[PDB]
């Protein structure tokens, strides 16, 4: 891995970002001087600063002093003072994915793309390669829990990276192996409502593979299977489908572990214990197993990693067990924010929780999304046994009338399967929970916004 010519200091605008911070950590550990700004100081920025990155909170033209190159998050606005000034001083300004691509350039890149499951799959592959003693570099879009970080620099040529389709930015990447987990409507503003344009973009992405490259694609996704003829690279499939190259059979969930068999292309049978719940994770783990098997990694390494898998951050993220005045409860944090993904989480919980109650704390992310998927939210949220609603996490959006938490609560109440409690002052969340808790409750803190931080504050106080 060569040093980049004349690159002394790399400045990140929005350095606390999930993807931004991983790249900064890689480059810091490679020996580059790292600076960055963010509007918020948290665990991520504190870790980077402690490691030796120069972090500023707030944006100012002075923050870019000394930068050889500026890396910008998609979250950053065009009026940002650091961004405007960087261009004025003729300092290269590049997107996050272009810098990830440079990390990938001289590495054996395994890019994990798809709508859902990318963070878990990337973590799984990372852990398999680690267990195989291959000492991979990885850059994930969320925590690899066993690592306690989103990214890690290994001494090998291997790179496992989550590949973001959301701005077509994964087109910068030049991988050796590309996983596509699935394809569903998301980030449609970048694709202008056109599902076909997204389809074309994924095909374009797979065309970045070398002629000898490998695409590992989910056999259970009809859209992905229709795209196989257009790939023009070797395609290996995985899933429950009888036509899958790596076929999952005999799946059972016991508690929060999965048990199943994978039948490989040469009919080799592999009995898997997977340390995370749900058929959806069996799929993610079979993408990971397929990648590893195709790379030549021994079953021992694959099985050990999957059996010990500690999960990805906020993906059915077990926060612990707590004795409360009204019962012993289990708290779990999950990122799921689309109705189908919230449904998957509820299913995984149900299949591990027997006859005990599932209590959900749900925070809708965006008024726009709440508006657009309102009825679907009403239906999926109505599946839980007790429901606490938090106010919509606006993420910069102006309120939309009829698309707030009060409106969701009304509609759910009126459906009559569950009677939701709206909690606006989240300092009261623990008290509301304490009032309604029963022994053996599973409490699912659900959503993409501040709900995770709120749930961890709750956990901490309950310790
Ligand atoms: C788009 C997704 O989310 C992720 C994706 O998972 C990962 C990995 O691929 O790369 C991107 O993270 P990222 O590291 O660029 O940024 P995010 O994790 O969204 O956070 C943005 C960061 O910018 C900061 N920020 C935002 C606005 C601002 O004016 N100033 C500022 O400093 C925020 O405080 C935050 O710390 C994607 N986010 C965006 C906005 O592009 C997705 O997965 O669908
Ligand atoms: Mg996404
Ligand atoms: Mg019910």
């Amino acid at each position: 891995i060569p040093e980049m010519r004349r690159v002394q200091q790399i400045h990140f605008i929005g350095i606390g970002g999930a993807g931004m911070s991983g790249i900064a950590e890689i480059l810091l550990n490679e020996g580059y001087q790292i600076s960055g700004s963010d509007i918020a100081d948290g665990v991520v920025t504190q870790r980077l600063a402690q490691a030796g990155a120069k972090i500023y909170i707030g944006h100012a033209e002075e923050h870019i002093e000394g930068a050889s190159v500026v890396v910008v998050s998609s979250a950053i606005k065009d009026d940002n003072p650091e961004l405007v000034t960087s261009k004025q001083k003729r300092i290269p300004v590049i997107q996050r994915a272009q810098m990830l691509a440079e990390i990938m350039r001289f590495r054996h890149g395994i890019a994990v793309a798809g709508t859902h499951g990318k963070t878990t799959t990337t973590a799984m592959i990372s852990m398999i390669y680690t267990q195989a003693k291959l000492d991979p570099t990885f850059v994930n879009g969320g925590l690899v829990k066993s690592a306690g970080k989103n990214a890690h620099l290994g001494a090998s040529r291997y790179l496992i990276a989550e590949a973001d389709e959301s701005d077509a930015s994964f087109l910068h990447l030049q991988p050796m192996v590309s996983v596509v987990t699935n394809m569903e409507p998301d980030h449609m503003d970048t694709y202008e409502g056109d599902f076909e344009k997204m389809k074309a973009t994924y095909v374009k992405f797979l065309h970045n593979l070398p002629f000898y490259g490998l695409a590992v694609m989910c056999a259970d996704d009809p859209v992905l299977m229709e795209l196989v003829p257009k790939v023009g690279r070797q395609v290996i499939t995985y899933g429950f489908s009888e036509q899958a190259d790596y076929r999952i059979e005999d799946y059972e969930q016991t508690g929060f572990q999965g048990h199943y068999t994978v039948i490989c292309p040469n009919n080799e049978r592999i009995n898997v214990l997977l340390n995370v719940p749900g058929k959806h994770n069996a799929l993610n783990a079979t993408a990971a197993l397929a990648v590893a098997k195709e790379e030549g990694i021994a079953n021992e390494a694959i099985l050990e990693a999957l059996a010990d898998f500690q999960g990805a951050g906020r993906r059915f993220d077990q926060l612990g067990e707590f004795i409360r005045p009204n019962g012993k409860v289990r708290l779990v944090d999950d990122y799921g924010h689309h109705p189908t993904e919230v449904g998957v989480t509820i299913k995984a919980a149900r299949e591990g929780w027997g006859d005990k109650r599932i209590v959900m704390i749900f925070q809708p992310h965006r008024y726009s999304r709440t508006r657009d998927l309102f009825d679907d939210f009403v239906q999926v949220l109505s599946q839980v046994d007790a429901l606490i609603m938090l106010d919509v996490y606006a993420a910069g959006e102006a309120p939309i009338v009829g698309a707030d938490s009060k409106s969701l609560c009304r509609s759910i109440r009126n459906l009559g399967k569950v009677d939701p409690i709206l909690v606006s002052d989240t300092s009261q969340l623990g008290d509301v929970l304490d009032q309604i808790i029963q022994d053996g409750d599973l409490i699912l803190a659900q959503g993409a916004g501040s709900v995770s931080k709120i749930s961890r504050g709750l956990a901490e106080s309950w310790k």
